[PDB]
């Protein structure tokens, strides 16, 4: 399947399903790029990245540039070590950078073309479910400082995304998982009575086929770019798609490692049921249902509150909450409602 | 005075004359910004530095943060620690960065609040005449690679701008001269005073500076405030910049910027006569304005012609932004980009001025 993707007047190509690399060659013409860096880090699987170089190379010379993977490697001193490197290989204002691999290569490879003569293609072949369904459906670029997670960064398009859902339905059942819990979110902030898919079709183990897995894909499109198409920065309707990542951030540094990404926005969307129940904006039926939908998905299997607070530093702090499932709440003509601090350490200490 | 600058849609007051700092109050909200992160290179007077901390004070709290001046610092690496340090003092989305100093600073200053959270907001205290009527007229931003200048960076805006006149009135002679360079290119490509009040000595009351920033603010804003990007019509402001950097690279330093630019419009003028499409009696105007700003007085040229050659191409033709006459520009192929002979620009360059 292929669907145009537009972020306001910036638009591109989005073509995911079985073996779509083998078929770049009639998205992309010969002679748009004369060579294509393809940067992957190293948690990424060569087989992955020699499969995706081979097709790429159809086309123009392909170098790739592998780097150290890992959060603390995440930084402008990456950034620029490739950059350095790509100008080494003649990287010029007609190079496409490619990147394989998951997240943090995406941000890692986009930060670099974003600032590279001001400006180059940037190319996303997303190996994991949760690039795949949601990091490739937004423009945030970033990478760590020493203090601290994203802090520098920009809002820079792709000219192209190419998702293979073979390999996607054979990365591991728990890293779909993290993917899986922010599709769950979609369906608990978005009224839609119109899936191509029920919860039945919904399971535990987090194993599906290439198949279900577009269907997933296509779902994610359909519901982020509805509102991010003139949300570019996702500074207002786009805020909603933070919906359970106030105190899931928290708990996920928290956790240190232990959790993935998805399991602490899953957590963190219950705690923000809870709280908007406890505010007297949403029935205890719309809580139970967050459950019920996390359960189908098995979010809440393999999961201190004074530290999981102190991660998350007035009385108030801004929450996005919902006044029932599919229903956001407004305040002041915003989504960010103000939250006691106080109720805020309540919750978190009653736990799940 | 204060003209309102608009990149599309991205617009910002440039207020400019003596002591504008010292009603800063006046000209920003004090609900603004809840904090002031000063950013100035080393190279930047003391004075000017506290000077400046001293009013924004008035408005919320101020740090200052230097870094080491040159071309060698103008990194990724030294914006990283600045953003660090700016963290480590509580810097924020409310936070605002304050760059005072010349081209070297504008760059670092902006990469950095540029990325800070995606985004803060960045104001300009330009001090150098340069500075303050053509690099603040641009929203490009960039550092260097050791494999190349300004090969990373990207477009953005500032909030504020605040020339204070009397400080730049009272900067070397030499250091107004290379933007009075810049003001020449402006005249000869597309006004308050006329060629009488340019002066060779390059030494300018605070209200003749005013007046100069005002027409250079008008004429590049004519055409960048729809070609932000400078990559169509605004190519035209690159004139006697293709040669003229070369030769600046070429001379290590020992010629500015502006100096460079000046022989690199003679070069350009002299090629478009030569090329039939520039009448003499315009290459002879090239001459006539930059000996008023004396331009074309010192230039301490040293390096030799293969040098310039070789950082100027590293094909039978190079482009150029080449003029018919003053103030008209030489369109080619509905483009800037005039083709011409190596053999032209080699010739030109090795019989010099
Ligand atoms: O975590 S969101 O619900 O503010
Ligand atoms: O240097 S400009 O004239 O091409
Ligand atoms: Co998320
Ligand atoms: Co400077
Ligand atoms: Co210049
Ligand atoms: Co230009």
């Amino acid at each position: 399947t292929t669907k145009q993707i537009c972020f306001a007047d910036r638009c591109f190509n989005f073509a995911f399903g079985e073996h779509v690399l083998e078929s770049v060659e009639s998205y992309i013409p010969r002679d748009e790029f004369d060579q294509y860096i393809m940067i992957s880090d190293s948690g990424v699987p060569d087989s992955i990245v020699h499969y995706a170089a081979e097709y790429f190379g159809k086309l123009a010379p392909v170098h790739i540039l592998r780097f150290q993977g890992g959060e603390e490697y995440k930084t402008l001193s990456t950034v620029t070590n490739l950059q350095e490197r790509a100008i080494a290989l003649g990287a010029n204002r007609r190079t496409a950078i490619v990147a394989v691999g998951g997240g943090l290569t995406g941000n890692v490879a986009g930060v670099a073309a974003g600032m590279m003569f001001r400006g180059i293609a940037l190319i996303h072949v997303p190996t994991t479910f949760l690039a795949a369904s949601d990091s490739v459906l937004s423009i945030k670029q970033a990478v760590n400082l020493t203090s601290g997670k994203n802090l520098v960064g920009f809002y820079y398009p792709p000219r192209f995304v190419f998702a293979d859902t073979r390999i996607l339905s054979e990365s591991p059942p728990r890293q779909v998982k993290a993917g899986m819990c922010e599709l769950v979110k979609n369906m608990l902030i978005l009224e839609n009575d119109n899936k191509e898919f029920t919860e039945d079709d919904l399971n535990s183990a987090n194993v599906y086929s290439p198949k279900q897995l577009e269907t997933f894909i296509n779902f994610c499109i359909s519901a982020k770019m509805s509102v991010l198409s003139e949300d570019i920065y996702e500074k207002k309707k786009g805020l909603i798609f933070e919906y359970g990542h106030t105190i899931g951030h928290a708990i996920e540094l928290a956790e240190q490692g232990g959790i993935t990404h998805g399991e602490a926005i899953a957590v963190g969307m219950i705690y923000a049921a809870k709280i908007a129940n406890r505010m007297n904006l949403m029935p205890e039926h719309d809580v139970s249902a967050h459950y019920w939908l996390l359960n189908k998905i098995g979010a809440l299997q393999d999961i201190d509150p004074d530290s999981i607070f102190h991660y998350l530093i007035e009385d108030n702090l801004g929450m996005i909450l919902l006044s029932g499932v599919g229903k956001p709440a407004m305040y002041n003509q915003t989504l960010l409602t103000p939250v006691r601090k106080t109720l805020i350490k309540e919750v978190i200490r009653e736990g799940l």
